[PDB]
DNA sequence: ACTTATGACGT
DNA sequence: TACGTCATG
């Protein structure tokens, strides 16, 4: 029934904003955003506080337009180094959180602000120590139970939260709830503690989803935000999916989800239940069909990968429109700038994480191409040397220039290090 | 003129 | 390999 595992998805609420708010107290509890590259239209927003979201301010919005929506908005700019955005501060804060999470359970870093947590073993241990012990509501002070309450206090959201938690707990206590339900509940108690440790030790608040797999846990995470956690049980899946737009499910937010909607003639996740697996496999392929068939039933098997460390390290800069690189010197100079930041990051990785990158991947985008990458070429990464890496990167891609000039001018340079080896 | 990074799959 | 494409933060 896909109830074997307990899995959490933890997400740092507007993480870059929190990092800035911790460092500059004046920014706390105010409509706030983090921007990069202020010159063009105030710069683009990459993180927005909840106070600012109320005004309709979103990420990937220009700061000048954001100010139109929210006149009182406070802006924090990303550190700029070597002519590009420098995210070191956020990566460092990110590592702080992952270390704390690591003490409680097995974690998979999903991005800079999120991680999956496999709590199956952790739950098993707690159960033995806590045998025969009722689970107080006091253990779950920020937990919402999806689908509850069912059946004056309720007008307030905290009123709703309490009643749902009480019905849920009373039903476990009674013996009405299944064994996987108890596992999730203990998982949630563990996550409350993990979240309390994170805030105490970093000052950072975060939301979490708790469920039996990654898709459900990620879904649950978004249900009650910010600074709250949501338990989605197997039993809640039918009602939850019944009105749940397909594009909301992890991995269905793009072309596949669109074609599932377009080919099937449906809009909600639960509608997928009417199709046989073979029907779904014939439309979308063996793997996707199988995965769809199981997912609409709340079943998903992707494991939480024990991996706190990124598999690749990289940096990129965009040169949109008129700023597109059109000279040899410009291309070399920017490759150098990128290779310089890469070196610093690689060396830090080497001393901290006891591994070295062995392959250098160069990606570029040319003017007139919509695709994220127009071209990708690799070469050996023998020495963590910015001048060598930059020069090697040039060698592999120089043949791309059709015709001291460069054309078609590049709208993108990307350097990425891959294939890490223990040492 | 939404920028900057990652992880994973198909071939 | 792109080595290239998809999906997401």
């Amino acid at each position: 029934t896909g109830q074997d595992r307990v899995v959490a998805l933890v997400d740092m609420d507007c993480f870059f904003v929190q990092v800035e708010q911790r460092q500059n107290p004046h920014l706390r509890n105010k409509p706030c955003a983090v921007v990069q590259y202020k010159s063009w239209k105030g710069g683009g927003i990459i993180a927005v506080s909840y106070e600012a979201r109320a005004f309709g301010v979103t990420r990937s919005m220009w700061a000048d337009d954001a100010k139109k929506l929210c006149p009182d908005l406070l802006l924090a700019q990303v550190r700029e180094s070597r002519g590009k955005a420098n995210l070191t501060k956020y990566r460092e804060a990110s590592v702080e959180v992952m270390e704390i999470m690591s003490r409680f359970a097995v974690i998979e870093r999903a991005s800079i602000d999120e991680a999956y947590v496999d709590l199956t073993s952790a739950v098993q241990e707690r159960l033995q120590k806590l045998q025969g012990q009722p689970i107080s509501a006091d253990l779950l002070p920020s937990t919402y139970i999806e689908g509850l309450p069912q059946g004056e206090e309720t007008v307030q959201k905290e009123g709703m939260r309490k009643q749902g938690l009480f019905q849920w707990l009373d039903s476990l206590q009674i013996d009405n709830l299944t064994s996987p339900d108890l596992q999730l509940t203990v998982g949630a108690v563990i996550v409350e503690e993990m979240r309390a440790a994170i805030e105490r030790e970093t000052g950072f608040q975060c939301s979490a989803g708790i469920s039996h797999n990654k898709v459900l846990a990620k879904l649950a995470c978004g249900l009650n935000k910010p600074n709250r956690q949501t338990l989605v049980s197997h039993g809640s899946v039918p009602q939850l999916f019944s009105q749940m737009p397909i594009r909301k499910i992890r991995s269905l937010g793009g072309k596949l989800g669109a074609s599932v909607i377009e080919i099937l003639g449906i809009e909600y996740m639960g509608e997928l239940t009417q199709f046989t697996e073979s029907q779904l496999q014939s439309h979308f392929g063996e793997k996707n069909g199988s995965w769809l068939y199981a997912m609409c039933r709340g079943i998903e098997h992707d494991p939480v990968k024990p991996r706190q460390l990124p598999k690749t390290i990289g940096c990129s800069k965009n040169f949109p429109g008129k700023t597109a690189l059109a000279t040899r010197e410009q291309v070399q100079w920017w490759l150098l700038q990128l290779a310089q930041e890469l070196e610093e990051r690689l060396t830090k990785d080497r001393n901290d994480n006891d591994r070295v990158a062995t392959q250098l991947v160069v990606s570029i985008r040319v003017q007139g191409d919509k695709r994220l990458s127009s071209l990708r070429r690799c070469c050996a990464l023998t020495r963590y040397d910015a001048h060598k890496m930059s020069h090697d990167a040039f060698t592999v891609i120089k043949n791309c220039n059709t015709s001291t000039e460069w054309s078609p001018p590049l709208t993108m340079l990307f350097l990425c290090a891959t294939k890490f080896s223990a040492s």
